[PDB]
């Protein structure tokens, strides 16, 4: 799996990715995972973007990973099923969220979140 950020949304997504000891995770909002105990949790099975350190357990969930100019990106595995190969994140003009949408899909999450679940 492979995303591509824009300029804008990687500018919004900065502050995260400059913390060295910071790690990026496009969640599937399911309850499943050791990270779903932690912080907010609207279970209706949709995606968002939790930001967590390298410390907290978010492997054994987390198992699969995407590629992306801006770094890496971790998921669940299973969740692959509700992916596309070639994705994109970027920035809404109306708000001020993140859009997820795929080449083959088309809008996956017209309004992305942002999580800081790191201690």
């Amino acid at each position: 799996l492979k995303i591509t950020v824009t300029d804008d949304a990687a500018k919004k997504l900065q502050r995260y990715t400059d913390d060295s000891n910071a790690v990026l995770l496009l969640d599937f909002d399911d309850g499943v995972g050791a990270l779903s105990k932690v912080g907010v949790c609207s279970l209706n099975s949709d995606f968002r973007i939790l930001v967590v350190s390298k410390d907290m357990d978010y492997k054994k969930d987390y198992n699969e990973v995407i590629d992306s100019n801006i770094g890496k990106f971790y998921y669940k595995g299973y969740s692959k099923m509700y992916m596309d190969d070639n994705m994109k994140i970027s920035l809404n003009t109306n708000n001020s969220l993140l859009r997820l949408t795929g080449d083959n899909s088309g809008e996956l999450m017209p309004a992305l979140s942002i999580q800081d679940f790191r201690e």
